[PDB]
């Protein structure tokens, strides 16, 4: 399993960052070989993006933070697969913590997004997490076996075939909670195993990043441990030194 | 009222597409100037449409269709004005009765995004307009003013200077019916009326557009209504011959 580490910019970004920041992490990646290093921007910058890394010549991949249903017609609003495609964008993050609260987007909803970026020859990043309370209750593998179900249980185990899971401990974050290095691997073999129970081959494959709060001095901690995959990384995410380092160490741990 | 004719691209662009366009467009406007022409594209095009109108140094308006509640922070895959300023979009479309049915967008919701695009410099374009059953069962007014009421109750009516305001008859749309400017015309004299209970002053100025299906045979049959101040076109918006055909109409029908 080849690591990925993937950059959720989530609402930030302006013309003049978008390219300082991708020419930064651009030197700062120069020949550091090992992982798949993605970059998710506001869709407003993904023209800019694209431009920037093209002249660059750069290998950062470029994402987007979601989707909606439909490639065209009267959708007011929506975003578009096969508009995405037009900019060289493959990595979609989708069920995000942030939309399913904000946007109360629900498992179903999340699952037919799935199947339609796998439809449109799109890579998904579905993120599944248990909340402060689902974690105090000791229900964490329950309701990642349910997010993750959604899927297996319509399209298939082999749906996950090529896909990016990304687990969020939303129960943590600020909260004075914090998930460790063994929390998050024990939790990340719940998942896999949870997936080898219908299919083995899948599971052994399949890339299952950390979507905590991984910082420089984790990284490795985190990278360490055999069911982590990388890391779907947000405030790093928007400094270039920060965010090459998570993306370093991950590499040469692997 | 100045007119204002706006082009809803919906889910429709290209990067072929958006430059030729914005180029015919501009090309086919060009002596025209008493009517402000909007288009909303894609968000993932709006870059390349500013670069486009740019270059042309075309007077063609930017707006987006659709934006969210929050410039900066973490809201993955929001819609952020702020953001939107940085292209010269202007002009956010809200409320529109696909984001209404498709996203289950309250009055509640289109509201706080109205206030917060006031708070931004932004022009909202707030979408309005009651379905077939409700216009069966003629409640037409009850609707639109439950959906003004919803900005108007919680900022007051000084809100809507500045703003602008479609109306939708849903009921037309997909549905057996048709609306003429007949028809129109008498909705948006409720609708202004409405308004001006609250302030004459806000409502003589305020454009409300005509949302239904405007066409290139159809727009001075609209554009003639003297509530009528410009369209929110689909459809029609994807092709520069008709796009400008409209505004043309739009331009003499008020001057």
């Amino acid at each position: 399993r080849h690591p990925v580490v993937m950059g959720n910019w989530k609402l930030n970004g302006s013309k003049e960052m978008v390219v300082d920041l991708l020419n930064g992490l651009n030197a700062e990646l120069e020949g550091v070989t090992g992982v798949d290093v993605a970059v998710a921007p506001p869709a407003l910058f993904v023209d800019l993006a694209e431009r920037t890394l093209t002249e660059a010549g750069s290998a950062i991949i470029l994402g987007a933070q979601n989707t909606d249903l439909n490639n065209s017609g009267a959708f007011t609003g929506d975003m578009s697969p096969a508009m995405l495609k037009e900019f060289g964008a493959t990595h979609i993050i989708i069920g995000h913590s942030e939309r399913r609260e904000y946007h109360a987007e629900s498992d179903e909803f999340v699952a037919k997004k799935f199947a339609f970026l796998k439809e449109n020859g799109l890579t998904p990043v579905l993120c599944i997490g248990e909340s402060d309370a689902q974690n105090e209750a000791g229900e964490t593998m329950a309701v990642c076996a349910r997010q993750l179900d959604a899927v297996i249980n319509t399209q298939g185990v082999e749906a996950l075939e090529g896909a990016i899971i990304a687990y969020e401990p939303i129960w943590a974050i600020g909260t004075g909670k914090a998930a460790t290095a063994e929390d998050a691997q024990r939790i990340h073999a719940q998942i896999r195993a949870h997936i080898a129970e219908k299919s083995e081959a899948v599971a052994k494959n399949v890339v299952i990043q950390y979507g905590g709060s991984v910082k420089p001095e984790n990284a490795a901690a985190y990278f360490a441990q055999p069911d982590i995959d990388g890391a779907l990384v947000g405030g790093a995410a928007l400094d270039a030194k920060s965010f090459a380092a998570i993306a370093k160490a991950a590499a040469e741990a692997k």
